[PDB]
């Protein structure tokens, strides 16, 4: 015979975009509306309380039937389970709100974020303002001593303003070796 | 003869919605992207610095050719000039970002906000979560000692949580005399 | 004593923008999703069937308890009742979808559209592409024999391509007498 | 030495969602605004003119310096090159508009659509109305003789109403063997 688990009407909201676009601020705006309504919310991170986790499946250990809203920040960093983990959470009737980068510094899709964008009921893509020219940005520029990082430098490198900048595609510079 | 002033490509962004929807937080998110880009921003209020003003036309006194972005919060409160003031600012090439309530406590259009929504290049309408039932809110409920305010009580009454609550239309209650 | 009619969770969606932005096409897209779901829809116009009406209150005569979705096109043209008419429809539990111009040819708010934008749960503002320069348009330019219409010519003038064009604010030209 | 090709300010717009959500209609709305502005547009499909192509890289053969806008429908069907092909088109200064399913019938990410959603400047996710319950849909249900298709049936199966239906997640049924 065939098996069928009946999903509940939870859902997923994805917030994504380059660094500096206010993804985390928008996650928190949404979460805050939640509290004015007196719902129970929890926020997860890698490394209302914010709870660090080393694996996606660890999220389960921290959850209750009491809880209404599950937020996860910096999702690009989450492991390969994260797609399944959020699907199951939504299927259980939770509002799952998820924020992370769409693209790494090369302009390539970051981690499981594209998959989350695909399965999500709602997607919000935020833009920053380009540092070089003032028009809408859609990229994170990595700089090293003022110089644009090469296409071959590591995908993951934890940092902030000291290494990163928002740019439109025109101003985005990712040099390759020949 | 006929006169013609050539507008520049400034524009208007309206952020609106009931109390508690995060209008001001979203104004500030937008303004903050501005600073990461090193643009000059100013924020106006009734009663990056926040500058109180008693009339809309007073905004002009505080502006420069240096400045790039003009934000105005709590726009429902601004006088009858505000439509013209923002049109002229945009026409001068500024990015004008404006936040205020769409509706008063009766569910009726608040101040000049509907007109601003009409002339604006961008409109963003934010929703809170309903306090009574947990579904998307689109109204501000006024309560007085737990009781829903009558349709005849003043349009303007400055307050916060001690008198106000977000609700969907179903849960919104505005009683009338007979 | 005080009276209170309990609203149902109907709602309003406003679609607005300059001529040529595809307001009517988007109204119909939405309406069409409705039919794939086997809901009962009706469309109203001034002058699934499209039904002309000379007054807003006339809409009532054409409605049923069977019906689920009420669409109204060219709302700028509707009389002063239209705000109340749509509020009551929503309050009765209908999905009310409404399309019309945000601005007349002068760049001023058109009819009751700003009020509808204020009371609506959802607002969608569509942009066309500017004819003069190719960037996003937000205005309807009126031309008469190639020449930009004066600020004093009538507010209402029924027409299409033979008199009208979409423009950004920079390219929008509304001359005034001196 | 290192190589650097300077991108132009073209961009990508993704339109996605379940079957029946009006993706193609919205592609055409956008394309049509283009024509009112007198820009040169072309539309591509798998199998203003609509041009069938068997490989993504074939798109190049059909393009000019004259052309301004490149639309591609049913993108889930396009091969592994499509991400690169659209990146390069945007990088060359074209407005690239792309429409396809976010999810296959199992609720899993379809083809290269998630990657396109990640690299795109704009993402629009459209919802249909659920056939079973009338609330917003976010899934395509596959039915075979009235019965929900198993999780193991082929990923690709060309069809329309005779096999497919839009549903919310609650009503979506994808049975598995045990
Ligand atoms: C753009 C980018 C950011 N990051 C990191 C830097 C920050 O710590 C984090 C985004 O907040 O992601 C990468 O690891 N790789 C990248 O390509
Ligand atoms: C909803 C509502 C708010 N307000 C006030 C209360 C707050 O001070 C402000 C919104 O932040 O507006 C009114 O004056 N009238 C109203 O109907
Ligand atoms: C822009 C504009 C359009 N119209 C009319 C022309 C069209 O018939 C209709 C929009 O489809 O509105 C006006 O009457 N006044 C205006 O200012
Ligand atoms: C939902 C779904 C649609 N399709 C096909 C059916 C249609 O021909 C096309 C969407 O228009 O994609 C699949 O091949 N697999 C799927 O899972
Ligand atoms: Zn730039
Ligand atoms: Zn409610
Ligand atoms: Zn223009
Ligand atoms: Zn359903």
């Amino acid at each position: 015979s065939h098996m069928y688990l009946i999903n509940q009407n939870g859902w997923i909201e994805v917030i994504c975009g380059s660094m500096f676009s206010g993804k985390s601020e928008e996650l928190i705006r949404r979460v805050r509306r939640t509290q004015f309504a007196k719902q129970h919310a929890i926020v997860f991170k890698p490394c209302v309380k914010a709870v660090p986790v080393s694996a996606s499946k660890d999220i389960f250990k921290h959850i209750t039937e009491e809880m209404d809203v599950i937020a996860i920040d910096e999702v690009q960093f989450f492991d390969g389970d994260i797609v399944e983990v959020v699907q199951v959470l939504a299927n259980r009737g939770y509002r799952v709100i998820v924020a992370g980068l769409d693209q790494d510094f090369r302009g390539l899709p970051f981690g499981q974020v594209p998959q989350l964008m695909a399965i999500a009921e709602h997607v919000t893509k935020l833009q920053a303002v380009c540092s070089a020219c003032g028009s809408p940005a859609s990229r994170t520029q990595r700089l090293i001593d003022g110089e644009p990082a090469a296409f071959d430098d590591p995908i993951i490198l934890v940092g902030a303003s000291e290494s990163y900048e928002p740019r439109c595609r025109h101003c985005h510079a990712v040099p390759t070796k020949q």
